[PDB]
């Protein structure tokens, strides 16, 4: 148009324009108060609304990278409070812009937030719920300053949602605490599967990333045909690296664009996504991105038919090498969507390094029509896995589940911190219960999608303090072995014992009077530095100690003279145990 502002604000909407506006601003001035954007925001908003009426009003015509770095610029405490930062606006546009997402600071050391007593938030959401939940938004924003402004804005309004339904009833805790959890812990999963993205697409590169890309996109459009699915992964790879790079507008327009283009080729892509496209423009994006899989043709051939037995295989390989093994994830992919991207590159992988050590050789082939017996292994592994796993986790509790991984990692990797296998083995118990409700189709995909977070999440920790050569051997490898690696640990033999430390097994009468929470980290710990001080333990041996425990903390929690209970009967406890343990 005449204007950028006018243009924005329009489709957008007063609203979410200025949610949108703060955030922007907050992920770039993280030490400005929130009074100050406020201001800004209020400066900024008058301004849009100043073109809407009229295009042609002074200034309307610049960019939005212009006006924003503009007014950017404005802050006078900018070289006192950011310094260096303020060395940019001497810079012309082009440089300014690509100055200011350079002077920004990924994770700034804040405050960690604490979560207020229910009745508090809900009185303060009401006299004023706008600025409480501006306030919050400002400061999960300033602290995420990489985080997509419109992903933001939507976590914001699940939790209006919560605080509109649970301040109203009469059990405004049992209402509110357990979808606060849900949010946090789905905006972190968020956020922890963003930054893996950009890491990768950094680490391997863009071949890796398309052929991820590939399996995935084919996967939830097995209609859409390899012409398609090359246009799309294509544009998405633009996407991505433009979104990483953490330009807002260049990473918002592109987005805009392909869900325009997947939206107006729909009925060549998938018959999913009615609805996404019928959302507004600021939510088409995410809803196509969280949409389910189409019903693949099942009108479908084989892939034996034409990669394993038709000879002119390697003809057509040598002829373009990577479209034709994007051909084959294409059509592996979208004949399996319950099969985890890895395990699809896995294979992918191996045909490429079987089609390699084949069409070099007399009569090639006879030599790859023995491929896909080879795929069989390479897919029951994490099958297996996953029965045996989620087997377990029926024959105990989420709980009792946790405590059998901590038993099992402990072993594998005793050198690794206590609250580090506590956490891990915690979230991977989570893993475990979000994913075995579901029937087997869509198991392995879901199981993916968490061990990828947290895998990663328990590597960046290894990032800063190496413990094993051996859980720095697969955080290092590739994405597609990040993961067979772990399963490969053996017990520890070279391992020796720690040394009986009694506060370690002193348990004072504090345990009787917490949280779920609280009882069972105390009560894992121990169970951790149990391993780590007897190793050879039995399952059964350790069973035994669990079990001696588990009565005791009721004979001393449930008696009339706890701490008494604690030092005489715990001493009882340490001897026997010390000798059944021998
Ligand atoms: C986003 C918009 C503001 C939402 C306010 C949520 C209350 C913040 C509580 C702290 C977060 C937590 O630990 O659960
Ligand atoms: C200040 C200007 C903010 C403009 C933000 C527009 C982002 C619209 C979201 C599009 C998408 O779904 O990717
Ligand atoms: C945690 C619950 C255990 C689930 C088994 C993990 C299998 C992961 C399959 C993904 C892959 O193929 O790498
Ligand atoms: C911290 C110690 C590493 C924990 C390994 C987690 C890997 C989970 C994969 C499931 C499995 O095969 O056991
Ligand atoms: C040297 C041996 C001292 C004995 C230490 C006992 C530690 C066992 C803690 C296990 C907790 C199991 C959880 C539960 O029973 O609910």
């Amino acid at each position: 148009h005449k204007s950028e502002v006018a243009h924005r604000f329009k489709d957008l909407g007063e609203e979410n324009f200025k949610a949108l506006v703060l955030i922007a601003f907050a992920q770039y001035l993280q030490q400005c108060p929130f009074e100050d954007h406020v201001k800004l925001v209020n400066e900024v908003t008058e301004f849009a609304k100043t073109c809407v009426a009229d295009e042609s009003a002074e200034n309307c015509d610049k960019s939005l990278h212009t006006l924003f770095g503009d007014k950017l610029c404005t802050v006078a405490t900018l070289r006192e409070t950011y310094g260096e930062m303020a060395d940019c606006c001497a810079k012309q546009e082009p440089e300014r812009n690509e100055c200011f997402l350079q002077h920004k600071d990924d994770n700034p050391n804040l405050p960690r937030l604490v979560r207020p007593e229910v009745d508090v938030m809900c009185t303060a959401f009401h006299d004023n719920e706008e600025t409480f939940l501006k306030k919050y938004l400002y400061e999960i924003a300033r602290r995420h300053p990489y985080f997509y402004a419109p992903e933001l804005l939507f976590f914001a309004k699940r939790y209006k949602a919560a605080f509109t339904e649970c301040c109203q009833a009469a059990d405004k805790a049992a209402c509110l605490l357990p979808k606060l959890d849900e949010l946090r812990d789905e905006g972190k999963a968020s956020s922890a599967k963003q930054r893996l993205k950009c890491a990768s697409l950094q680490k391997f590169g863009e071949r890796a990333f398309k052929a991820w890309a590939v399996a995935r996109l084919s996967q939830r459009f097995p209609k859409a045909e390899f012409a398609e699915v090359s246009k799309l992964v294509t544009d998405l790879t633009k996407v991505h690296t433009e979104c990483c790079h953490g330009d807002l507008l260049e990473c918002a327009d592109d987005r805009a664009d392909l869900a325009k283009y997947i939206c107006e080729n729909q009925d060549s892509i998938s018959s999913k996504l009615k609805e996404c496209c019928e959302k507004p423009l600021l939510e088409k994006s995410h809803c196509i991105a969280e949409v389910e899989n189409d019903e693949m043709p099942a009108d479908l051939p084989s892939l034996a038919a034409d990669f394993v037995e038709s000879k002119d295989v390697c003809k057509n390989y040598a002829e373009a090498k990577d479209v034709f093994l994007g051909m084959f994830l294409y059509e592996y992919a979208r004949r399996h969507p319950d099969y985890s991207v890895v395990l699809l590159l896995r294979l992918a992988k191996t045909y490429e390094t079987t089609l390699e050590k084949c069409c070099a050789a007399a009569d090639p082939h006879e030599c790859y029509a023995k491929v896909f017996d080879e795929f069989k292994p390479l897919v029951e592994e994490p099958q297996n896995l996953i029965k045996q796993n989620c087997e377990l986790f029926e024959q105990l509790g989420e709980y009792k589940f946790q405590n059998a991984l901590l038993v099992r990692y402990t072993k594998k990797v005793p050198q690794v911190s206590t609250p580090t296998l506590v956490e891990v083995s915690r979230n991977l118990g989570k893993v475990g219960s979000k994913c075995c409700k579901h029937p087997e189709a869509k198991r392995m995909p879901c199981a993916e999608d968490y061990l990828s977070v947290v895998l990663n999440q328990l590597c960046v920790l290894h990032e800063k303090t190496p413990v094993s050569d051996r859980v720095t051997k697969c955080c290092t490898e590739s994405l597609v072995n990040r993961r067979p690696c772990f399963s490969a640990l053996e017990v520890d033999e070279t391992y020796v014992p720690k040394e009986f430390n009694a506060e370690t097994f002193t348990f004072h009468a504090d345990i009787c009077t917490l949280s779920e929470k609280e009882r069972q980290i105390k009560k894992q710990t121990a169970l951790v530095e149990l391993v780590k001080h007897k190793p050879k333990a039995t399952k059964e041996q350790l069973k035994a100690v669990m079990d001696d425990f588990a009565a005791f903390v009721e004979k001393c929690c449930k008696a009339d003279d706890k701490e008494t209970c604690f030092a005489e009967e715990g001493k009882k406890l340490v001897a026997a145990s010390q000798a059944a343990l021998g």
